[PDB]
DNA sequence: CCCAGCTCCCTGCTGGCTCCGAGTGGGTTCTGCCGCT
Protein backbone atom coordinates (compact mmCIF):
# COMPACT_ATOMS: atom_id res chain seq x y z
CA UNK A 1 0.00 0.00 0.00
CA UNK A 2 1.13 3.44 -0.71
CA UNK A 3 2.16 5.47 2.35
CA UNK A 4 0.81 8.45 1.36
CA UNK A 5 -2.79 7.96 0.07
CA UNK A 6 -3.32 4.08 1.51
CA UNK A 7 -3.91 2.94 -2.14
CA UNK A 8 -3.13 -0.32 -3.22
CA UNK A 9 -0.10 0.06 -5.46
CA UNK A 10 -1.05 -1.62 -9.22
CA UNK A 11 1.63 -4.02 -9.39
CA UNK A 12 3.14 -6.31 -6.41
CA UNK A 13 6.76 -5.49 -4.85
CA UNK A 14 8.82 -7.98 -4.10
CA UNK A 15 10.10 -8.08 -0.56
CA UNK A 16 12.22 -9.56 1.59
CA UNK A 17 15.40 -9.59 4.09
CA UNK A 18 18.80 -9.22 2.38
CA UNK A 19 22.13 -9.02 4.20
CA UNK A 20 23.11 -4.83 3.56
CA UNK A 21 26.52 -3.35 3.86
CA UNK A 22 27.77 0.39 5.80
CA UNK A 23 30.76 0.75 3.72
CA UNK A 24 33.15 3.41 5.11
CA UNK A 25 32.69 6.00 2.37
CA UNK A 26 30.41 8.85 3.74
CA UNK A 27 29.56 12.38 2.39
CA UNK A 28 30.37 13.77 5.49
CA UNK A 29 34.07 12.97 4.85
CA UNK A 30 34.21 14.19 1.70
CA UNK A 31 32.63 17.18 0.86
CA UNK A 32 34.63 20.68 0.59
CA UNK A 33 34.42 23.68 -0.46
CA UNK A 34 36.94 26.95 -0.42
CA UNK A 35 36.56 30.77 -0.72
CA UNK A 36 40.05 31.74 -1.04
CA UNK A 37 41.82 29.74 1.40
CA UNK A 38 45.51 28.97 2.02
CA UNK A 39 47.69 28.43 -0.85
CA UNK A 40 51.22 27.18 -1.73
CA UNK A 41 54.93 28.56 -1.02
CA UNK A 42 56.30 28.01 -4.72
CA UNK A 43 53.70 29.02 -7.13
CA UNK A 44 51.04 30.92 -5.01
CA UNK A 45 48.13 28.42 -6.29
CA UNK A 46 45.38 27.17 -3.80
CA UNK A 47 46.90 24.37 -1.70
CA UNK A 48 45.83 20.51 -2.36
CA UNK A 49 43.59 18.17 -0.54
C1' DC B 1 90.46 6.03 -75.49
C1' DC B 2 90.78 2.76 -71.68
C1' DC B 3 91.48 1.99 -66.35
C1' DA B 4 91.95 2.62 -61.53
C1' DG B 5 91.43 5.71 -58.25
C1' DC B 6 88.74 9.34 -56.55
C1' DT B 7 84.70 12.04 -55.35
C1' DC B 8 79.96 12.70 -54.46
C1' DC B 9 75.44 11.23 -53.69
C1' DC B 10 71.78 7.94 -52.20
C1' DT B 11 70.14 3.64 -49.21
C1' DG B 12 69.73 0.82 -45.39
C1' DC B 13 70.72 -0.18 -41.04
C1' DT B 14 71.38 0.65 -36.12
C1' DG B 15 71.27 3.41 -31.89
C1' DG B 16 69.03 7.07 -29.19
C1' DC B 17 65.21 9.82 -27.39
C1' DT B 18 60.15 10.92 -25.80
C1' DC B 19 55.72 9.38 -24.57
C1' DC B 20 52.47 6.57 -22.06
C1' DG B 21 43.63 9.13 -19.10
C1' DA B 22 40.92 12.68 -15.56
C1' DG B 23 39.66 13.81 -10.92
C1' DT B 24 39.41 12.54 -5.51
C1' DG B 25 40.07 10.36 -0.14
C1' DG B 26 43.09 8.07 3.38
C1' DG B 27 47.90 5.98 5.47
C1' DT B 28 53.23 5.71 6.61
C1' DT B 29 58.39 6.92 6.58
C1' DC B 30 62.18 10.06 5.41
C1' DT B 31 64.44 14.05 4.99
C1' DG B 32 73.24 11.64 7.59
C1' DC B 33 76.62 10.64 9.93
C1' DC B 34 81.28 9.43 11.81
C1' DG B 35 87.30 9.90 11.45
C1' DC B 36 90.08 12.80 12.67
C1' DT B 37 91.19 16.75 11.42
Amino acid sequence: YNGFTGRKITSQIFIGPTYYQRLKHMVDDKIHSRARGPIQILNRQPMEG
